[PDB]
């Protein structure tokens, strides 16, 4: 099969395009490199079923280059920073809305037939039915980044149905791991290596979220990928995380045990009553008995996600 | 209270004006009288409470122009309802999703405290629980259109609790009415003076969809919002249709019998079922529950209503 992995120099995408490439697909990156590197596919360079686009999806003509003789697409590009929204909610909009409109315009009589996009647990704000089921409802996203990613899945969904393509579509929960440059773990990180006698924590340390490794993810993708290449639904909506949540305390308790420091937690106390920013859910915990219908399940629960993400970034 | 009312020249918001104007508001229109008219709206020009900007909402400087010095917004500017399955998805991405990031940019540098949006049923789909309520979920559209207004009302919320303000959003089901240009009835009555001896029908004429006469629809609108005004609800959702619900084969029926005409009924059998165009959703019944809670109920039936429409639109 001819997949396209929009961001697929990114974290989650750089991971995704190593499986793909190892199972023999052909895989077409497109990534504009404002985050990601292609240090993380350098290896693939020059495989005869690996091609790197250097492009940015605001521009039309590459987004219709890249999607042609293209059987699937991954689009995983987007900026996923949930702090920017109060400063920068342009810069959210433009790469989650607008490029997604633009890949859903390239998309049509492309003969691509199936988009899989990483949505966010955002979509569902702060949800009021813990653990969240895929079908809660209404859906009232808190952030501007949240609000961003289920704009773009409506327009997959009418997409989808207008130019008869399969969209299959998966909110994730926090996903941690190597490669990762963004969240709280990489921020704990690199705080405590500029200084380690104190750790500036965002909000009061108490917001709940769950957590899954990159590995489980990535296998949780293929998982639902394959069942959906397998099943009949135009738009199918999966969630995908732990079976549990961690606090942003007990995350800072863990980064500093396996640095082995005792910094002062200084903690910002927050807005909005203990966020750590305008529109970060304080509670997050997805449920996943639709996912783990596939026969998925993660091999680590949260806290062991977070001990091996830390460990493999100290290394 | 000062507000503005986007796409106030239009059929629903010239209404609402009036609505407002007679409830001693100071209200500005935002039209660019694209499919909206100035006679709609021409009898207050003069009036020391009302103001109207012809302008595209396009036009960033135009929208921050407009939301100076206002309290509420209503923003009821969107793509014209007349045959929506033809509109392109580029002209239906602007009128939807643009122009109202553009409003949300403008609106998080005012004091605007209230945002008002009429967004549609079609945000619903082809929704498997009739009468459709407003937790109903996955959202799955099934046209460009409804995926439109659905990553319009995401947007919303997400600016809403990034930036402190309120916003009521009312999903719409068919609307109906003097100054009304678009729709089936409007459609019925010009083909038959047309050619009084045929009716061309789109689709199987099964299609049964509630309609809301527009004097029940302002009412619902002006309820809902006081009662939002005094609540505490950052994002409140809220369907707005009939209790009932009528088939296009029946309001033909219904527009030949005030015409005193007796023609030809010809069906073209429609796309993907009998649906009139692709992504016409064949059945739609929006739950009124929680409407009907705040005190407001219809007046008219979808019956009822059809009939009145047509003896005003033959005036
Ligand atoms: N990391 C998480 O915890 C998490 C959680 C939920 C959802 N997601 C979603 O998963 C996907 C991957 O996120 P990630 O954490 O790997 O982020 P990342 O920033 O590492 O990867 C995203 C990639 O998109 C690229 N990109 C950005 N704007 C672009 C544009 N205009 N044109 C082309 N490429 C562009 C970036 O260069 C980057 O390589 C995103 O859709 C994100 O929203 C991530
Ligand atoms: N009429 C219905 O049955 C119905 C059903 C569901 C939802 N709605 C919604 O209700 C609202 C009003 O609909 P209506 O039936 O009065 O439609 P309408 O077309 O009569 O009113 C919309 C107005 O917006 C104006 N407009 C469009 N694009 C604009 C732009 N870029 N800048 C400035 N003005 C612009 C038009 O000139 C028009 O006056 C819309 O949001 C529509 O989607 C209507």
């Amino acid at each position: 099969m001819r997949v396209l992995v929009t961001g697929g120099a990114g974290f989650i995408g750089s991971h995704l395009v190593d499986r793909l490439m190892e199972e023999g697909y052909k895989v077409r990156v497109l990534d504009d490199l404002s985050a990601g590197s292609l240090k993380n596919i350098e290896g693939w360079l020059g495989n005869e079923n690996f091609e790197f686009i250097k492009g940015d999806m605001r521009d039309v003509e590459i987004v219709s280059k890249a999607v042609k003789d293209v059987d699937a697409v991954f689009h995983l590009a987007a900026n996923p920073e949930v702090r920017i929204g109060s400063q920068s909610p342009e810069l959210l909009y433009e790469t989650n809305v607008l490029i997604t409109y633009n890949l859903l315009n390239a998309v049509r009589n492309s003969g691509v037939k199936y988009l899989v996009f990483t949505s966010s647990s955002t979509v569902y704000g702060d949800a009021k039915v813990i653990p969240t089921p895929e079908d809660y409802a209404p859906l009232e996203p808190i952030s501007v980044y949240g609000a961003a990613k289920l704009a773009a899945e409506a327009l997959i969904s009418g997409y989808a149905h207008t130019f008869d393509f399969r969209a299959l579509i998966i909110r994730l929960a926090n996903i941690i791991g190597k490669r990762s440059n963004h969240g709280v773990i990489y921020d704990f990180i690199n705080k405590l290596k500029a200084n380690p006698n104190e750790l500036e924590i965002l909000g009061d340390g108490t917001q709940r979220k769950s957590y899954l490794h990159i590995s489980d993810t990535i296998d949780g993708i293929m998982k639902l990928f394959e069942h959906f290449l397998n099943g009949e639904e135009r738009v199918d909506f999966y969630n995908l995380g732990n079976e549990d949540w961690i606090t942003v305390k007990e995350i800072a308790e863990i980064v500093s045990e396996e640095m082995n420091l005792n910094p002062r937690f200084k903690f910002t106390g927050g807005v909005d009553g203990g966020r750590g920013w305008k529109g970060d859910v304080k509670l997050m915990l997805l449920s996943i008995e639709k996912a783990k219908r596939t026969g998925w399940k993660p091999r680590m629960n949260s806290y062991e996600a977070v001990r091996k993400t830390v460990r493999e970034m100290l290394e």
